[PDB]
């Protein structure tokens, strides 16, 4: 869904005075077809006949205005009501492919002005936006208020069999027992769950102003994923790789590929052709996300750490006097890296 | 609800653009009645009047023409409009059940043609679907929706104790004092919860597009029980038993027989009369489902290591050389079975 | 709500065939007046005009006959029509609290007959059902759905926080640590939660065929926690106490008594006066808890066994051999205390 | 939202009769214009025509007369309807913002007398309010219920991340590796939780008798957060801080001032710049929140144990001798600060 249609979108989202107005007139079976424009005189020849008004914009003003046939000409920035009853006359051999003299008039107008047209459906209580060459239809509320709802649901039972898989990795982690069917199960979870979110979006922005909560609820849930699911990449890739590197194979199987169990192993820089070879291929983490999560290490600072020591096991391994000689690691880092590990170790195996 | 009855049904689902069309119908208090044939020649007979249209359909003009009297004959893969406004005249000696006469048409006309006739009720708002012998009442999306989502809100409930039984059960078989009462328990949950599942299927079903959240939710919620199951079943019953012979016993339960804590029981080999017996009955796990779920090794060569060692306990006793002697068994599976086992009895006993 | 009240509002209970009528009256906004008796002979006083019809109840015919004025007569199982756009004569002298000749006719007859007699406003959509000196007026599902959901939501908060409560209280228990304070802030919660599933069930009855999911939930949510709250009862009372005892306590706190922290202390035998008090009172679990549901002993020889130990510690510290000299004690029974205490002290605390 | 606006809001929230009939005249699509006045006479000059009644009020009535043209005159207690089909001449040159004459005259009259005035559109079934200079529009249920059950999601979501911080500080804590990061965190997500409680109440409030369940469970959820909260800020702040000024500080976060990490650090009288800081600041937990949740030591009690040995850490490295030298600590108490810290040891770390 392109931008500039986006933010026409956004002038009908719940809460605000227009979409009140199209709502209240949706409720008694008005009709209405209303043209948005900044300069009426560029489109004199478009607009034919009716009242010009051109007093301040109210929804109940447009309420009134539509219990009358024709049409209605705004303002762009939906603060002035120029023409009332007035009879559109595009250009009748633009091709349209809408059945009904005010949803064809809609369309045509729009594609001739480049502007805004919404025609609302009498007796179908339907909002048909027309901007340029598209046409979007409006969602009513609970509609999107159920879909949401549901997505999030989702998304729960998602994050709950994510943090199940991922504190099983802890396990096999503290204990070097990880296998790469380990990693990419817990890769592929985090990746789809991230997808429903994206997937969801388009939604909640329709939902403009009365979609608050549910952001805030997909932001609780989801937050903390994407910083995990990177430090999951560059713990378990074939080779070293930098956060950027790591953060681009995110978004990636979140969006333009498919996170198979053989495409993520490959992806990750493993040769494998088929899913069960996975159960056989032995990992170790490298440590970053240990380091960053738990010891507080900064990534730039972690490279170091592991450069040196190259894996958690080999790090869980270090005194403390050990870990004072990786360049940015004092005292206080490297009892924390020390402490850290073995408070997870005693109460984690 | 048969399979060719079940296609039919896909036809008027949330998402096709037959179902917004009967939903705007439904919207404006128009009734309709709908004839679905693929050739309008074959059925001249039942056919009178109205006009003929023969043009490309659209949900925009089956509204139009349902503003007029009459039926209106659609092509049976709804792409082509025939007919509007005619008069159906079924052969007037047809049983039927249904009280009024554009129903008692709908019905006749669907039992004569084997055809598909849909009515849409004027002012009740109802979609009738007849089909041969079959009458389909359509649920609005509304009513579904709270189905499924009651439903999976069950699911959930069902679940939790699933899980809560399951760990208990863990703790039992790392322990060796496991009783049949803990298993039937157990096996009892997991069948109920997959009945459920099987219960809201055809809701789910006839949500059509709108009932993909839905789809994911009951696969995050229940995809990996069935597995656990049969793996408890083989663990479990009273003698060998081949993974097929569970998952038909698993079958079973959800389908034909009703899992009551005998039944079950006795359906595992156990001869047992009243249910407080179960408490009695001592049994060890035979070490599939540790062995497959955490030692990660296939069922196949799963049955050697329990030819061998007899039981989980067993297994569990074993060192690494003496597991090696197992058909299938190398170093590295040796010791994944070995550690794995050692590694759950520290962190859960 | 009285039983003979009760078992009349089953009749227009969702998912039967009256119901589905009086929904599409209502969605057609016909108004009713609906009169049902066993023998119209013995009303014929009170029935006026109208058809005589005597045939066979449906949905469609009842919807049909509601298109015309004045009462409808049914039998008394919704089997048969009896009679349409009658004219109902009850004595006028019947004190009546409604407005409108058609609810106040419905009050009347209801009162003079012994009847059921229901009303269905033309333009409110409201069901009133009227049987003898009852007015019970129709929840819509949706309203009643609401209630439901709500309220299972509801009992998922007071659950997590018992099973909270009640897993730090198992702690406590096992290090002999307990206070008073303990004891009455889980059983408190305990009973909170099974009042709020008593005052939910006159909605989950009315939804009658709808409610079959709400039913399963509120099954799943609350089953064990009336026995657990009992052995709770068995264990911490001032003296012996039997169950019998012990279940009648928690129907009082149900239903007749109000279960704050002073009230519960003192009906389980302690002279307390005010609340801190609580947290200075030291209490030691008699063992029935974990005596029936951990070792799976019976009541009936837990008597015995705390007879003779006294408390749950006290049973902790038994040998084996020690545990056999209670009679109904053998080498089983002996070892699954013995056993599941020590398990539990090691995995609990 | 004043009080004085609040209670008048009161008067029409679900449940009351009031709002019973105003459902039933929007169900039908009368409208209506209400004014509620004690003494009829003194507002003899803007009440003309009609009919006066002097009659009890009951919804049926309300509805009944609602029928007829012009305003209805009500007792200000909602138990009198004084008139019915008046003419209401308010002051014409009172300023009014709206469109219509039933609502001009209704915020004119509103103002002019300091009474409610309700207005209710016709056909757009808005129920608006007006007293004084405030205008209400009243949500229906239905939309009101959605936001409340969407906020409590969140809150659930909240919830579930606060005590998944809580209980790592509480790690931490026992080990006495805690920064200020930790800390500062743990409060975030607690006052951002009370946040949308505050938020949320007004929408309850609206509920009248329909939000009982909303409350209960906004109860379960957070009641015992806010006790915690002020412990964290007893615990962790610059210097000692009186439970006063930590309820203050909590207050304060929760309305006036923006949960930042910098905010919330500086206001616990940290001295730090940017947010990167928090990660090398070491704190100690002065032993408050152990002391009076797992220990139930009174706060005026606590004071005296912080006073003598500073840190929890110094606390738990106590022996049960050494406490008893604290004014208001005796052998009980002693062993309870003594033995529940080890407990807490030895389960979380
Ligand atoms: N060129 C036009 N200019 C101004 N108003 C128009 C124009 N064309 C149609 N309308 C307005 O739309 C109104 C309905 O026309 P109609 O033929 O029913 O179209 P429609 O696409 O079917 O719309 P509905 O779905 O019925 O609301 C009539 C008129 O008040
Ligand atoms: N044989 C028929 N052929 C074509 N159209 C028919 C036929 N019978 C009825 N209709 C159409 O159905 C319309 C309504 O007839 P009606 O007697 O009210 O039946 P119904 O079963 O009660 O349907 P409604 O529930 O009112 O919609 C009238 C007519 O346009
Ligand atoms: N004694 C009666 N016997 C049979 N039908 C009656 C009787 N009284 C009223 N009705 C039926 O009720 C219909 C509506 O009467 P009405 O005065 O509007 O009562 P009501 O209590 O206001 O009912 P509504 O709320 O309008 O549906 C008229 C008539 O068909
Ligand atoms: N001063 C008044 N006194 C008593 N009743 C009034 C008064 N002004 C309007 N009404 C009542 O309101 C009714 C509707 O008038 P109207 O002009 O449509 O106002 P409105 O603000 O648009 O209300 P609606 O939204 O249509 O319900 C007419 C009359 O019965
Ligand atoms: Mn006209
Ligand atoms: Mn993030
Ligand atoms: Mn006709
Ligand atoms: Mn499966
Ligand atoms: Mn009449
Ligand atoms: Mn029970
Ligand atoms: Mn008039
Ligand atoms: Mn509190």
């Amino acid at each position: 869904v392109p931008q500039e249609l986006i933010e026409k979108i956004k002038l009908i989202s719940p809460g605000t005075e227009l979409r009140k107005a199209l709502d209240d007139i949706i409720n008694a079976n008005f009709g209405a077809l209303i043209f948005l424009v900044d300069d009426p005189k560029k489109y004199e020849d478009v607009i034919q006949g009716g009242f010009w008004l051109d007093t301040d914009f109210s929804a109940e003003k447009l309420y009134e205005l539509s219990k009358m046939d024709g049409a209605i000409v705004l303002s762009e920035d939906i603060t002035k009501i120029y023409y009332a009853n007035v009879h559109l006359v595009p250009d009748p051999t633009i091709p349209t492919g809408e059945t009904g003299t005010r949803h064809r008039t809609a369309e045509r107008l729009a594609k001739q002005t480049g502007k805004v047209v919404i025609a609302v459906s009498r007796r179908r209580n339907i909002i048909s936006l027309y901007y340029k060459n598209y046409k979007y239809v409006v969602n009513q509320v609970d509609f999107l208020i159920s879909k949401v709802t549901q997505a999030i649901s989702t998304l729960e039972k998602y994050k709950d069999n994510f943090n199940k898989l991922l504190s099983e990795l802890e396990v096999l982690e503290l204990e070097n027992r990880v296998t790469l069917a380990d990693v990419v199960r817990t890769l592929a979870k985090g990746f789809e769950l991230l997808r429903i979110v994206e997937e969801i979006r388009p939604y909640i922005v329709e939902l403009g102003e009365e979609g608050r909560l549910a952001r805030m609820q997909l932001r609780e849930l989801t937050e903390d994923v994407d910083d995990l699911l990177v430090l999951l990449i560059m713990d378990y890739s074939s080779e070293e790789v930098e956060e950027e590197t790591a953060q681009n194979i995110l978004q990636d199987f979140i969006t333009r590929r498919e996170p198979s169990p053989i495409s993520i192993s490959r992806v990750l820089g493993y040769d494998v052709q088929q899913a069960a070879q996975l159960d056989d291929v032995l990992v170790s983490a490298r440590g970053y996300r240990l380091l960053k999560t738990v010891a507080r290490i900064p990534l730039s600072i972690g490279y170091n750490v592991v450069r040196m020591f190259k894996t958690l096991d080999q790090i869980s391994k270090a005194s403390v006097e050990d870990l004072k000689k990786v360049e940015g690691i004092g005292e206080k880092r490297a009892r924390a890296i020390s402490e850290s590990i073995s408070s997870l170790k005693h109460r984690k195996t």
